[PDB]
C-alpha cells in the first residue's frame, strides 16, 4: 500500500542557527527545549546538563527569540524559508514550576507563540507544533493555552496545534489524562531515552498497538533519540512515524535503503500530523 510519510526531528535544536543545520541535514521537523521562569513564563530554550551523548547541552535562546526564527525558517516568500520544515516539537520544562503554574504557562505559551511565531495571524510560520508536557499532571497546560488563543481571537490556530506526554507513562494512565483534559485528536505518543542509555521496543509497540486499533487514541508514535541505523531499522520496522535524531543524515540513508523506499516516504507539509496513516 501507501507509502507512511516519516517525521524525521533534529533533536536538541535550541539555538537559531541550529534549525538550518538540522534541516539541510534532512530534517522536517525539529524539537526544541523551552524552559520556564519563576511566573511561568517561557523564558529560554536551553535543555543544559546533562543531555545526549556527542551534544553540546549550553546553547540558548530567549524563547520568543527562538520564535521570531522558527517563524523567518517556516514563513513563504521569508529568505530564510525551508519548505521542508513542516513540524515542532517544544519539549516543556514545566518541572521548575508548582503543579497550579500549569495552566498559567499554556497561556504564557499561547501569548507568546501567537506574537512571536503566528505573527498575531500575519503572514505567520506555516510549522505544525507539538505541545509536549512531560507531567500528566500538568495537563491542564492544554486548557490554558487553547483558552488563551480563544480571548485573543485566534482560537482557529489550534487547528496548527498537538499534543504529547512524554514521560513514558503507561499507555492507559497518557489516555485517562486525554481524557480528564478533554482532548480527542491530534496527539502524538513519544516514548525513548537519552542515546546514553540502552531502550527496546516493548512500549513503543504498545503505542504503536493503540495507535492501529479502531478506538485507539493515539494518531502518530515517535521514537527518541536514534543515532544508529540498526536502530532506526527498528524503529521503522515497529512501525513509528518519526523518529527523533542527533543526525538527521543517518536516518535519511536509512529511508533511502531500497527496501525503506518503498515503504516510507519524508512527510511534507500536506501530510497532516493529526491523522492517523492507513
Ligand atoms: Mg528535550
Amino acid at each position: 500500500g501507501n507509502r507512511r510519510p516519516i517525521w524525521i526531528m533534529g533533536a536538541m535544536v535550541n539555538a537559531i542557527g541550529q534549525i538550518d543545520e538540522f534541516v539541510n541535514l534532512g530534517a522536517n521537523s525539529i524539537e526544541t527545549d523551552v524552559s520556564f521562569d519563576d511566573n511561568a513564563n517561557p523564558e529560554y530554550t536551553y535543555h543544559g546538563i546533562p543531555c545526549d551523548c556527542g551534544r553540546n547541552c549550553k546553547k540558548y535562546e530567549n524563547f520568543n527569540d527562538f520564535l521570531k526564527g522558527l517563524r523567518s525558517a517556516t514563513t513563504p516568500g521569508n529568505s530564510k524559508y525551508q519548505e521542508k520544515l513542516v513540524l515542532v516539537v517544544f519539549d516543556l520544562k514545566t518541572g521548575s514550576l508548582y503543579d497550579n503554574q500549569a495552566n498559567d504557562a499554556g497561556k504564557k505559551l499561547a501569548k507568546n507563540l501567537l506574537q512571536h511565531y503566528w505573527n498575531n495571524g500575519n503572514n505567520g510560520g506555516r510549522a505544525y507544533i507539538v505541545l509536549s508536557i512531560p507531567d500528566l499532571n500538568h495537563y491542564p497546560l492544554i486548557k490554558g493555552f487553547k483558552d488563551q488563543l480563544t480571548k485573543d481571537g485566534h482560537p482557529e490556530l489550534m487547528d496548527k496545534v498537538g499534543h504529547d506526554f512524554s514521560g513514558n507513562d503507561d499507555i492507559g494512565d497518557v489516555g485517562k489524562a486525554y481524557k480528564k483534559a478533554g482532548i480527542t485528536g491530534h496527539i502524538w505518543q513519544s516514548d525513548g531515552i537519552t542515546n546514553c542509555l540502552p531502550r527496546g521496543l516493548s512500549r513503543v509497540n504498545a503505542a504503536v498497538a493503540n495507535r492501529d486499533s479502531a478506538n485507539g487514541f493515539i494518531n502518530k508514535v515517535y521514537y527518541w533519540t536514534v543515532d544508529k541505523r540498526s536502530t532506526t531499522r527498528d524503529a521503522l520496522d515497529a512501525g513509528v512515524d518519526g523518529i527523533m535524531t542527533n543526525y538527521p543524515d543517518v536516518i535519511t540513508d536509512v529511508l533511502n535503503e531500497a527496501a525503506y523506499k518503498k515503504k516510507f516516504r519524508v512527510a511534507t507539509y500536506d501530510d497532516n500530523p493529526w491523522v492517523t496513516f492507513k
